[PDB]
């Protein structure tokens, strides 16, 4: 969506640029500037979506640290049970 | 950056209006200057994103480690069920 | 690579702008516009790589969810083992 719109907006701008070099004009210079502005508006919208989406990076990190915490808990529990078993089997 | 980014383009949209209203060599050049300054902010925003994206790779590494540990715990648990089952059957 | 190219491209554009304000001319205005287009084309390529790269955020999330699922499976097993042992040691 954004990138399809982005590269189309740039190809439209590349067309204006060619006409401009073919046929320089105040009207075409201004029209080229307008197209640049509209393209920059799409670049800003694209960056905005990336930033919004980047919030998932933070929540992935938080869940990883929780997972590591739980894994560390399990490890301590597992070391107890090995001691219990060996002790208790050595028992009998 | 985002607030600065969208403000920078709003400023740019104003110049564009004046440009189409009263074209002028001065205003064309001033519009070009504003575009450059806007592009300089776009590049800075992309730079912060790339820097920030390094966290994606470290999240992946930690995930892989977590999966390794979980697989380790798994093999331990299946042996433990064996000893318990066998020990209870012992008696 | 991308961002190294990005800041060079804007450095090139900043110098054109300097010459433009020093010696305005149709040729230099058009040349400035061309440089802007080429810079925008690089901005778009950089965003494209970021979006491609951001797919890793989704795969990290899926793997975390799996890891959490497994941890919850282990947790229930451990509580079963906890009771087996205690009752089996109280047993005798
Ligand atoms: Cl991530």
């Amino acid at each position: 969506s954004h990138m399809g719109d982005l590269k189309y907006s740039l190809e439209r701008l590349r067309e204006i640029l060619e006409r401009l070099e073919e046929n320089p004009s105040e009207k075409q210079i201004v029209e080229a500037i307008r197209a640049i502005v509209e393209n920059n508006a799409q670049i800003v919208e694209a960056i905005r979506a990336i930033v919004e989406n980047n919030a998932q990076i933070v929540e992935n990190n938080r869940a990883i640290i929780e997972a590591l915490e739980a894994i560390g808990g399990h490890n301590k529990i597992l070391e107890e049970m090995k001691k219990q078993l060996k002790d208790l089997k050595r028992s009998l």
